[PDB]
């Protein structure tokens, strides 16, 4: 019940070194007008991980647009129900034709009034950008996260791990899956950064923040993280929603 004018902004980019996008990225809004924003980030080899990203953000926001609600609570219980039957209708079509490895990130964030409430699985990521600063707010399900978290790992000694991240969750797989909730404040001039991994492997916090800092629009600056991204190396699909809070 406190409302504020809030614009955004939708981008995908390939990325330099490949040639196939699996991740997915879109906007909704419900019967309440509650916008909705959903990113993924597919895996599986000849098109499973576009399937994957595809079809648990065309679903769940085609379900999302038919309701109703317009509280927290209720748009919270409808996250953690979507997800679960997301995750065993992927493993079920990931076993039905021989697609190895099939699954996908997620990230899924409803805006009420100036409140967000996000949904959270794998190693994509939300941040908010206020007063030049990115604060992190997910935490990666990965391999060196659960290290640090059994005590095997500080997090110094985590931050310089050599290996690349191997996912421990993901939509998509056998067991339920255990997707991380939030509900978070939004300030004015602050601006939410939802990003998949190709974002934040190539660009560090500070340099996020750089390029939000700048006078120029919305979309002028989301233009310019993939740039930048791209010109970092590219490794990996780049997908970022930003949603800037107006003044
Ligand atoms: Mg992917
Ligand atoms: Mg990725």
């Amino acid at each position: 019940a406190r409302k504020k004018y809030m614009e955004i902004s939708l981008l995908t980019d390939i990325g330099q070194r490949r040639s196939n996008n699996q991740d997915f990225i879109n906007q909704f809004e419900n019967k309440a007008g509650v916008p909705l924003i959903i990113l993924a980030d597919g895996m599986g080899g000849h098109r499973a991980g576009n399937i994957a990203s595809e079809m648990t953000v065309t679903d769940l926001g085609s379900d999302w647009a038919e309701t109703d609600f317009s509280e927290l609570s209720e748009i919270r219980d409808w996250m953690l129900v979507s997800i679960e039957t997301e995750n065993r209708k992927i493993y079920e079509l990931g076993q039905s034709d021989d697609y190895k490895g099939m699954g996908t990130t997620i990230e899924a964030v409803a805006i009420v009034g100036d409140n967000i409430i996000f949904a959270h699985v794998g190693d994509s990521r939300i941040g908010i950008v206020r007063q030049g600063e990115y604060h992190l707010l997910t935490s990666d399900h990965s391999l060196v996260n659960e290290l640090v978290k059994a005590g095997q790992l500080t997090e110094e000694e985590a931050a310089s791990h050599p290996q690349k991240n191997i996912i421990t969750q993901s939509i998509g797989q056998a067991n339920p899956v255990e997707p991380d909730l939030g509900v978070h404040l939004l300030e004015e001039g602050d601006y939410l950064v939802v990003n998949s991994d190709g974002l934040t492997n190539m660009l560090s916090n500070a340099d996020i923040a750089t390029v939000l800092t700048q006078e120029k629009t919305l979309d002028d600056k989301n233009q310019d993280l993939i740039t930048l991204a791209n010109h970092r190396g590219g490794l990996d699909n780049i997908t970022v929603a930003l949603v800037y809070v107006e003044s």
